[PDB]
Protein backbone atom coordinates (compact mmCIF):
# COMPACT_ATOMS: atom_id res chain seq x y z
CA UNK A 1 0.00 0.00 0.00
CA UNK A 2 1.44 3.46 -0.45
CA UNK A 3 -0.04 5.90 2.21
CA UNK A 4 -0.99 9.85 1.71
CA UNK A 5 0.53 11.39 3.49
CA UNK A 6 -2.30 12.61 6.79
CA UNK A 7 -3.36 9.04 5.97
CA UNK A 8 -0.26 7.27 7.73
CA UNK A 9 -0.44 10.53 10.25
CA UNK A 10 -3.82 9.29 11.43
CA UNK A 11 -2.66 5.41 11.38
CA UNK A 12 0.00 6.40 13.39
CA UNK A 13 -1.69 8.57 15.97
CA UNK A 14 -4.11 5.71 16.44
CA UNK A 15 -1.38 3.07 17.32
CA UNK A 16 0.31 5.22 19.65
CA UNK A 17 3.08 7.08 18.05
CA UNK A 18 2.35 10.52 18.64
CA UNK A 19 4.84 11.87 21.45
CA UNK A 20 5.70 8.28 21.90
CA UNK A 21 9.40 8.25 23.64
CA UNK A 22 8.57 12.23 23.26
CA UNK A 23 9.05 11.92 19.80
CA UNK A 24 5.88 14.42 17.91
CA UNK A 25 3.63 12.71 15.03
CA UNK A 26 5.70 14.63 12.56
CA UNK A 27 9.20 13.01 13.09
CA UNK A 28 7.37 9.50 12.68
CA UNK A 29 6.27 10.53 9.38
CA UNK A 30 8.90 12.64 7.71
CA UNK A 31 10.97 9.22 8.52
CA UNK A 32 8.40 6.98 6.69
CA UNK A 33 8.54 9.80 3.53
CA UNK A 34 12.33 9.45 3.26
CA UNK A 35 12.14 5.75 4.43
CA UNK A 36 9.94 4.30 1.86
CA UNK A 37 8.43 7.09 0.60
CA UNK A 38 5.52 5.80 2.28
CA UNK A 39 4.97 2.10 0.65
CA UNK A 40 4.37 -0.82 2.95
CA UNK A 41 6.27 -3.05 -0.06
CA UNK A 42 9.89 -1.14 0.07
CA UNK A 43 12.90 -3.53 0.70
CA UNK A 44 16.32 -2.76 0.40
CA UNK A 45 19.61 -5.07 0.95
CA UNK A 46 22.38 -4.01 2.70
CA UNK A 47 26.39 -4.74 1.92
CA UNK A 48 26.41 -6.77 5.22
CA UNK A 49 23.74 -9.17 3.64
CA UNK A 50 21.26 -7.68 5.78
CA UNK A 51 17.76 -6.02 4.08
CA UNK A 52 15.88 -3.17 5.43
CA UNK A 53 11.53 -4.11 5.17
CA UNK A 54 8.42 -1.81 5.09
CA UNK A 55 6.99 2.02 5.27
CA UNK A 56 9.70 2.41 8.29
CA UNK A 57 12.81 0.24 6.53
CA UNK A 58 13.36 -2.09 9.92
CA UNK A 59 16.72 -3.91 9.47
CA UNK A 60 17.23 -7.93 9.57
CA UNK A 61 20.30 -8.05 11.31
CA UNK A 62 18.48 -7.72 14.55
CA UNK A 63 14.67 -7.12 14.42
CA UNK A 64 13.18 -9.70 12.41
CA UNK A 65 13.41 -13.10 10.91
CA UNK A 66 14.16 -13.26 6.85
CA UNK A 67 16.00 -16.58 6.84
CA UNK A 68 18.76 -15.59 4.83
CA UNK A 69 20.97 -12.89 7.59
CA UNK A 70 23.25 -15.13 9.37
CA UNK A 71 23.88 -14.47 12.49
CA UNK A 72 21.54 -11.94 13.11
CA UNK A 73 18.87 -11.43 15.83
CA UNK A 74 15.20 -11.38 15.85
CA UNK A 75 14.72 -8.99 18.60
CA UNK A 76 10.62 -8.12 17.26
CA UNK A 77 9.84 -11.70 17.18
CA UNK A 78 8.15 -11.50 13.36
CA UNK A 79 9.10 -12.85 9.95
CA UNK A 80 10.18 -9.55 7.94
CA UNK A 81 7.76 -10.35 5.86
CA UNK A 82 5.19 -9.09 7.91
CA UNK A 83 6.24 -5.78 8.59
CA UNK A 84 5.21 -5.28 4.22
CA UNK A 85 1.09 -5.87 5.45
CA UNK A 86 -0.83 -3.02 3.90
CA UNK A 87 -1.53 -3.23 8.16
CA UNK A 88 1.26 -1.18 9.69
CA UNK A 89 0.58 -2.59 13.32
CA UNK A 90 3.41 -4.79 13.27
CA UNK A 91 5.86 -2.19 12.02
CA UNK A 92 4.69 0.09 14.63
CA UNK A 93 5.11 -2.31 17.50
CA UNK A 94 8.92 -3.08 16.25
CA UNK A 95 9.50 0.31 15.73
CA UNK A 96 8.21 1.04 19.47
CA UNK A 97 10.95 -1.68 20.91
CA UNK A 98 13.84 0.22 18.55
CA UNK A 99 13.36 3.67 19.55
CA UNK A 100 13.34 2.40 23.16
CA UNK A 101 16.93 0.66 22.57
CA UNK A 102 18.86 4.12 23.86
CA UNK A 103 19.48 5.99 20.54
CA UNK A 104 16.09 6.76 19.80
CA UNK A 105 15.37 7.76 16.09
CA UNK A 106 19.00 7.84 15.26
CA UNK A 107 18.55 4.22 14.35
CA UNK A 108 16.65 5.79 11.28
CA UNK A 109 19.51 7.04 9.38
CA UNK A 110 17.01 8.97 6.78
CA UNK A 111 15.47 10.63 9.99
CA UNK A 112 19.19 11.53 11.46
CA UNK A 113 19.58 13.17 8.07
CA UNK A 114 16.83 14.20 6.87
CA UNK A 115 14.02 15.07 9.42
CA UNK A 116 16.25 15.89 12.82
CA UNK A 117 16.47 19.57 13.69
CA UNK A 118 13.63 20.49 10.66
CA UNK A 119 10.49 21.10 11.10
CA UNK A 120 8.68 18.14 11.73
CA UNK A 121 5.17 19.70 12.17
CA UNK A 122 4.90 20.72 8.31
CA UNK A 123 4.72 17.09 7.90
CA UNK A 124 1.20 17.01 9.54
CA UNK A 125 0.15 20.35 8.57
CA UNK A 126 -3.63 20.20 7.52
CA UNK A 127 -4.39 17.00 8.21
CA UNK A 128 -7.66 15.89 10.36
CA UNK A 129 -6.29 14.29 13.07
CL1 LIG B 1 4.93 17.08 14.84
CL1 LIG C 1 17.22 -11.45 11.74
CL1 LIG D 1 15.52 10.06 22.67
Amino acid sequence: KVFGRCELAAAMKRHGLDNYRGYSLGNWVCAAKFESNFNTQATNRNTDGSTDYGILQINSRWWCNDGRTPGSRNLCNIPCSALLSSDITASVNCAKKIVSDGNGMNAWVAWRNRCKGTDVQAWIRGCRL
